[PDB]
């Protein structure tokens, strides 16, 4: 163990000491027509915010940042379902590979995986209620916990779930989020390992859904008017 | 829709009309020393049953078999956590890629993903009780459902969970399991899309755990005496 | 197929009827500090023009465009060494996967590979003399030929080699190039399947070298002053 | 590093001090029907010797063995075209990733790539004459050289090319070969980094060709009678 892994519980969600994310300036997009877009997505995707390959490149760096923080530590990593599935899978592949090739050796696994299903949204609006599905959280007492999320927008999801975790007394709590949105709807909760800062637009693709649609598309796009009209409920 | 996707609910778990899996004969192993084994696994892994790359090659074929069964269908695919995470992630990458490259076009996504956490084992013994954590299963009424699992051994997990699903009235129910074990402990439930048939040995690695250990190792190995002694509880 | 693959030899280098590439506007760069940069490159890489994953995403679309041109027909694809190694390898992986998953019958392989080593540059200047190392080019008589290149800049390399190939009487000749540079140094030769249009800057990384340095870096960067000073000859 | 990389030139082809390869016993084959086989290969492929994913898993370990030999030292790696393309590309990807994640400082790249085209075979018989296409080999004077090959069978190709390289005075010469065949036709030349030892059968697939056919198939198979009849010349 190293003091590098420590973090006060009161610092949860404050982003203290973080490396700032890649900042995608307002109105910065690629054209969907430059990518292969499958037939079920073609009528609906016009603007690409984050190419899928750019996501993977950035997650490599996040994974190294995490590796450096937790080397040799027992690390309990929590996937927030459904949305973080893709980011989590990329992350844990990199974490395992980095450790496998590291000259410095650890007798501890690179992580221990866990799953929690949270749900807030219908269309692009929160219901105001958080659904929480988890194993008994008491297993996280005195553990170093890393929550893995796809996006932080208002902060409601991770503020609420964070209080449930604090109640069992973890040793440390950090957040990895692929995206953080720039919005006056945010309650100021922010991640520790953040891929990208983006403008206030509703993203779809690469696990980002609109009523369960678009998760399998390879790229992070914006929700178009055609997509909203077809898939809203 | 095609009648190819239909299957009577009473045929659930009977493997009727299936393509038989690759049969790994008794006492067929590779040597761990021919692979790169990370330090946290090195004292514990001696025999490799399924190289990680062999798993990936076989999942390609399973994915095509599934694609052919469900082309153009609304397909609700359920990941059984924790163990099926790796197989599920490989599978859905192939399903999406196959559909993206297919000359024949579908306006339906290749799948709709879902997660259910089931738990039966402690060490290598069932507790006799099944833990079930899920969203409301009523969403599967009148749906084509494909359950994705890492292994079927006794059949207890999928027999019990299968009855919960039958109660909401799905349209069809199939099972994809990477491995099926040859054992007189089986209740005869078997999968529809099965990767490998293996002898009666306790496997670890490639998401197969022993008390949460070995999931990140790249290859499917057997549980050694050293591993049991170190990690049993 | 022949209706799609046919093209007059005199159209070689005109990019006649092409799909225009992704256009990267002047002065558009990512910051190296947002990516993982290995120690041998760290002192030298500051500006990232094309993330390696964006390269891969674009190559998928090029490969689809090429599949649509040649499916069902013998395709003889020529890798221009050394620089095109990485693009060629990505391209042929996609071509094979696309045809494999297309669901369309063909007894013809997705490509037949060939290799030619061409050399023009020392530092960032042409010597004026093209080195040509090849098997007997007579094997391309009456064949559909696709030349695969990493970059077209002045056009010298592919104008000179193009003339040697015309002399053996191919059925068609096209160019795939990952990058085309916007430069007044160009003789107006341009590709048929082009990944990216970029400003007049000397790129390194992702197989783009400066005196054999930087090929293994994952991303396409600009040649910095430090890099020039250290590695010029 | 020099203590590890040094080796007498006279030990070339002896495999002196090597790690023995994975041993595939006589008559050990998987069934093609358990894999996805593309339409152009379906009539011809029946027995799978080495699944493509098993190839990849073994190459990771070879790459680690090579990293341990050359880290910190200039390594000049020579791809023998055409056959070694796929092995070479896997190997250099691993070498770069290993060094990148090692956490060890080095200003030296993981390798410097080079290409030589050698040709001996027509059908499954040598013509007796070796075609050699290369840049000036004088650039290897006083360098650590690693030759990368897909298979060593009779030893003719690498015995003849080995003599040309000795004439320019390299610092060291080693061989990486994915496969070595057990055959009384061998002149006893053997590799230093060898993936697999196999019985005396003619392999195709995974870059192994018969008159330029089968390179793009993903798996290493045996040449069937149907394949021989259709593609022999
Ligand atoms: O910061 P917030 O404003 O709370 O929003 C972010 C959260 O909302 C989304 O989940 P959603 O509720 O859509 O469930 P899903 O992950 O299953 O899509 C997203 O995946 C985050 O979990
Ligand atoms: O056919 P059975 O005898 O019921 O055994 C198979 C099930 O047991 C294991 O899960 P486990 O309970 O270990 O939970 P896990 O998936 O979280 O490891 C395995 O992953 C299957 O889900
Ligand atoms: O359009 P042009 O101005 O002729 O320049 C482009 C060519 O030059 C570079 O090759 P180089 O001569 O550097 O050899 P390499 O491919 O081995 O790096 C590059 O890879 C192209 O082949
Ligand atoms: O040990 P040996 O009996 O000499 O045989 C091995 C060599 O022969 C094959 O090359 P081939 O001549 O078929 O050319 P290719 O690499 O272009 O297929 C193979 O790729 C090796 O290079
Ligand atoms: N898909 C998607 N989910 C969420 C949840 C909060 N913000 C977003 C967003 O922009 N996109
Ligand atoms: N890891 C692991 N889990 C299970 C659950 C049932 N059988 C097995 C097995 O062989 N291995
Ligand atoms: N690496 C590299 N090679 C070439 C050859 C022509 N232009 C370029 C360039 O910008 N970069
Ligand atoms: N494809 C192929 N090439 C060679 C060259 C020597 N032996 C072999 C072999 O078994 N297969
Ligand atoms: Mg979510
Ligand atoms: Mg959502
Ligand atoms: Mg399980
Ligand atoms: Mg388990
Ligand atoms: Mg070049
Ligand atoms: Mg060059
Ligand atoms: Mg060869
Ligand atoms: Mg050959």
């Amino acid at each position: 163990g190293s003091h590098m892994a420590s973090k006060p519980i009161e610092d949860y969600g404050k982003g203290k000491g973080r490396i700032e994310p890649m900042y995608i300036p307002d109105n910065t997009f690629y054209n969907a027509d430059d990518f292969l877009v499958p037939p079920h997505c073609k009528p609906y995707i016009d603007k690409i915010l984050l190419p899928g390959g750019l996501v993977k490149d950035r997650v490599e760096k996040l994974a190294y940042d995490i590796h450096r923080t937790y080397f040799g530590e027992e690390l309990h990593i929590i996937c927030i379902l459904k949305g973080s599935r893709g980011f989590f899978n990329l992350l844990i592949d990199y974490l395992a590979t980095i450790q496998k090739y590291s000259g410095r050796e650890s007798s501890v696994p690179p992580f221990f995986e866990h799953y929690v299903r949270l749900k807030s949204y219908q269309n692009d609006n929160s219901t105001g209620q958080l659904t929480v599905l988890s194993d008994d959280l008491s297993i996280f007492r005195d553990k170093h916990v890393l929550i893995v999320e796809d996006i932080v927008d208002t902060g409601f999801t991770l503020t609420e779930f964070g209080e449930r975790l604090k109640a069992v007394g973890p040793k440390s709590m950090r957040i990895a989020t692929l995206v953080e949105k720039r919005t006056d709807r945010s309650n100021s909760l922010k991640g520790d390992f953040v891929g990208f800062s983006i403008e206030d637009v509703w993203i779809v693709g690469c696990c980002y859904d609109f009523n369960e649609m678009f998760r399998d598309f390879d790229h992070v796009a914006v929700l178009s008017d055609a997509a909203r009209k077809k898939f809203e409920k």
